[PDB]
Parts: structure tokens; sequence; C-alpha cells
């Protein structure tokens, strides 16, 4: 059972999923209970679910289990903090969604799938990794005991899946320009309209961008450490991009690493900032994430002075 400063501090957007691998289940069945009640799953299947979930993860630096929790754990920041927003099936669809969000990454994005000229690639022509995530979620679902949505009718699944592929292809970053861009205009004439399913669905979208993203709402010492992560991952993939001949993008060179900062700076305008004040303006109570964003942006302005 959850211990007490878990408990309290698991409602912080700004918490942090701790080291210790093996608590990180308790968590998610933690916040599924709280935000989807304790008659939601059957515990058992819901386990042996969660168990096989975190088994197609793989030992990569950043897009791992421990992301995959601190994914989920977002969301639910959110839906507690929107309550009666969200449906009891969008509620469900998207915790789940988030753990899956990332099955079986390899470290590498679409980009270098596409360069590499993956399998994948030829398979799922855009959003590559994206749709391989839902591809493995289906499967780990139609494992033997594994069907959380079992209770569910016939609709209900094919809708919750529905839910779950839409908001697992919009953690492709690539769509959340796009996106962002209609949902700002949606605000700025005010005919956003949250019960229009094509509105929903954008909301549902910058919402799984939001979570995505979330290591830029930590506080510093989280944030600073977690950036160590994901430049592991794409320096790594900069080496393979030079080993096919090609010279990668700065982000993606080791050699350009003392431009992190600038390139961080870069980040927090373009996409950090802008999504979460659009999530902000949509949601008001999720401001603390936009604060948390601001004040990281500051210490990367800190560090370049
Ligand atoms: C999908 N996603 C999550 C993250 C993230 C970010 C921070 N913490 C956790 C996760 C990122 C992300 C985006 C940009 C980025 O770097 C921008 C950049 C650009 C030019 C550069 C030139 C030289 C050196 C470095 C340079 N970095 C690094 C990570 N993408
Ligand atoms: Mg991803
Ligand atoms: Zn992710």
């Amino acid at each position: 059972n959850l211990p007490a400063r878990i408990c309290r501090d698991i409602e912080l957007f700004h918490f942090d999923i701790g080291p210790f691998e093996n608590m990180w289940p308790g968590i998610f069945v933690y916040m599924i209970h709280r935000s989807c009640g304790t008659s939601c799953f059957e515990l058992e299947k819901l386990c042996r679910f969660i168990m096989s979930v975190k088994k197609n993860y793989r030992r990569v630096p950043y897009h791992n289990w421990k992301h995959a929790v601190t994914v989920a754990h977002c969301m639910y920041a959110i839906l507690q903090n929107n309550n009666g927003l969200f449906t009891d099936l969008e509620r469900k669809g998207l915790l789940i969604a988030c753990l899956c969000h990332d099955l079986d990454h390899r470290g590498f994005s679409n980009s270098y799938l596409q360069k590499f000229d993956h399998p994948l690639a030829a398979l799922y022509s855009t959003s590559t990794m994206e749709q391989h995530h839902f591809s493995q979620t289906v499967s780990i679902l139609q494992l033997e005991g594994h069907n959380i949505f079992s209770t569910l009718s016939s609709s209900e699944y094919e809708q919750v899946l529905e839910i779950i592929r839409k908001a697992i292809i919009a953690t492709d970053l690539a769509l959340y320009f796009g996106n962002r861009k209609q949902l700002e205009e949606m605000y700025q004439t005010g005919s956003l309209n949250l019960h229009n399913q094509s509105h929903r669905d954008r909301v549902i979208g910058l919402m799984m961008t939001a979570c995505d993203l979330c290591s830029v709402t930590k506080l510093w010492p989280v944030t600073k450490l977690t950036a160590n992560d994901i430049y592991a991952e794409f320096w790594a993939e900069g080496d393979e991009m030079k080993k096919l001949g090609i010279q990668p993008i700065p982000m993606m060179d080791r050699d350009k690493r003392d431009e992190v900062p600038q390139g961080q700076l870069g980040f927090y305008n373009a996409v950090a900032i802008p999504c979460y004040t659009t999530l902000t303006q949509i949601l008001p109570p999720t401001e603390p994430l936009l604060k948390a964003c601001r004040d990281n942006l500051n210490q990367w302005e800190k560090v370049i002075r």
C-alpha cells in the first residue's frame, strides 16, 4: 500500500515517481483506482496487463518504463484537477494510453527509422513508432487473461481502443504544431466546443503532448537530470546518422553539446511554453504545469548568463 509521502505528493503536478521500479505498478494502480474507481478493472487482470506492458518497454536511457509511468502520472494530475470534464471511458482510456504510449521504443526517432529504411517505416509510413506503440498495446490486450476491457460492451471496447489509438498517435510531436495552431485559433475566436468530438480529440491530443513533455514541468533538479537521458538517446541517434553517412542535426550531434542551453531555450520558446500556455487557456487548473515550465526556461537562461 502507498506510503503516506507518496499519497500526499502524488497529487502535485511536479511529482517524480522515484528510483524504485517495483513501486511504479502500485503507483499506477493507485492512480487508476482514484480516477476510475476500484471496480473499474479486475485487479488480477489489471496487474497482469501492467506487468506485460512493463516487459515490452526496453532498457533505453529515456523512452523507457519510467517515462511511461511519468507520462501517466501527469495525465492523472490533469484529470484530478479537472473533475467532471472527462468521461469515465476517456479517463480509463487515457491513463492506459499514457502507460502504453511508447511501447517497444528503441531510442530512435521516426526520422532515423525512415533514413535507415527500417521495416516499421515501410509498414507505418507516418507516425511510425506511434503506430507501432498502438499495435503493441492491442497485442498485449489480446493475450489470454490480459483483456482489462473484457467487461465493456463490444461498442465501448471499440470506442476506448479508438480513444487510445488517437491519444497514442497524438504523441508524435510532428502533429503537435498543427494541433496547437488549430486549438489556439479556436480559443481566440471563441469557437472551441468541448461537446464537439473533433474538438474534444484535439484537446485530448494537446493533453497527450503536455503529458509526454512533462519532464520540463518538474522542479529544476529533476528537469536538469532528465535532460541527460534525452540527450543520451539523441546523441546515440546522431552517431547512427553519421554511420549512415548523413550529417545529423545539431540537437543529435554530440560535437555540438556545448550548445545544449541554447537548444533548450529554442525548444521552450517554440514548443513547451506555447503547449502549456494553450493547455492552461483551455484547462485553467493546469496552470502549475505552465508555471513550472517558465521556471525551467528561466533556469536555462541563467545557465547561459
Ligand atoms: C519529445 N521531446 C521531449 C523532449 C525533452 C526535453 C527536455 N527534457 C525531457 C524531454 C524533447 C527535446 C526537444 C529538444 C531538445 O533539444 C533541442 C536542441 C536543439 C538544438 C541543439 C543544438 C546543440 C545542442 C543541443 C540542441 N538541442 C531536447 C529534447 N523532445
Ligand atoms: Mg513517443
Ligand atoms: Zn513518450
